[PDB]
């Protein structure tokens, strides 16, 4: 509907993020000018191409066509500039990304919040699956905090619909140190590449994003800091075709470090399933 957000009802609140591709601002829908209406996310386009214009049409669809309390909820689009243009209207979260909430609220941050935090990811991720959709960018930036007991899964970005006759997506056009080694070498990605990138965002949960402990720096201190371009690929795809991993965070328990390590299965058909998951994280949960 090209008259739910009309451009000049939008009123701008705040800068939130930008990015390479993409800007963020908090805005209020104001259609009656009286300073009141709802305070909602824009994102836009940065650098846009007809082509980036077109995946942008396809992120927008994907958000519109997820209803879940962990996913980031859609609002609509504002036909800007005289309806030349397009912005993705959506719910916008207090806390931002989980990672900055992590390093910025640890005073309200303990096991049972970060496995709550947890079980909430994998069902949204359950949801995501039905649809048949590949996130391709899990991770705590990607995770916004509603508040302390409600986070949702955002930046639908790089998400990939599957063929309908296939169990993977074969990219053809990268946080490679959350990428499963057949996304390194063979560009397919899968429900089971989510689930290796789910094991990643379990290690960030456990690390609380201390220094030098994300996953591109402990890599890169296992790859060698010196090196430089595709050789840091390489020593990656080796390290992990040869059960290289992250190791167990300080503080960390062994059995929530044996989920990491069975997620992160070269394998893929091994991986759990997002609902084995959510099961094992609710009932290490309740048997606590
Ligand atoms: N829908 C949504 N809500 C928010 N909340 C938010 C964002 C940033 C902050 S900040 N600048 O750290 O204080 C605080 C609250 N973000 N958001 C997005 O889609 C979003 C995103 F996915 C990535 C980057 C920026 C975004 F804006």
């Amino acid at each position: 509907d090209p008259t739910q957000f009309e451009e000049r009802h939008l009123k701008f609140l705040q800068q939130l993020g930008k990015g390479n591709f993409g800007s963020v601002e908090m805005c209020r829908y104001d259609p009656l000018q009286d300073n009141t209406g709802e305070v909602v996310a824009v994102k836009k386009l940065q650098h846009s191409t007809e082509e980036h214009l077109r995946d942008f049409e396809r992120e927008i669809e994907i958000l519109k066509s997820l209803q879940h309390d962990n996913i980031v909820k859609y609002k609509g689009v504002c036909y800007s500039a005289g309806r030349r243009n397009l912005k993705l209207i959506m719910e916008y979260l207090p806390y931002g990304s989980l990672r900055d909430y992590l390093q910025k609220h640890k005073e309200r941050i303990d096991h049972i919040k970060l496995l709550q935090y947890t079980s909430q990811i994998c069902k949204g991720m359950e949801y995501l699956g039905t649809k048949r959709y590949i996130h391709r960018d899990l991770a705590t930036r990607n995770i916004l905090v509603e508040n302390e007991n409600r986070v949702k899964i955002g930046d639908f970005g790089l998400t990939k619909v599957l063929p309908q006759d296939k169990e993977y997506y074969k990219v053809k056009e990268s946080p490679i140190f959350w990428y499963a080694p057949e996304s390194l070498t063979e560009s397919k990605f899968s429900v089971a590449s989510d689930v290796w990138s789910f094991g990643v965002v379990l290690y960030e949960l456990f690390t609380y994003i201390e220094k030098s402990k994300s996953p591109p720096a402990e890599f890169m201190r296992m790859i060698g800091n010196d090196k430089q371009g595709q050789m840091i690929v390489f020593h990656l795809i080796e390290l992990l075709k040869n059960n290289g991993r992250l190791p167990r965070p300080d503080g960390c328990p062994d059995e929530i470090y044996m989920i990491m390590t069975e997620c992160w299965n070269n394998n893929v058909n091994q991986r759990p399933s997002f609902r084995d998951l959510a099961l094992r994280v609710d009932q290490i949960r309740d048997n606590m």
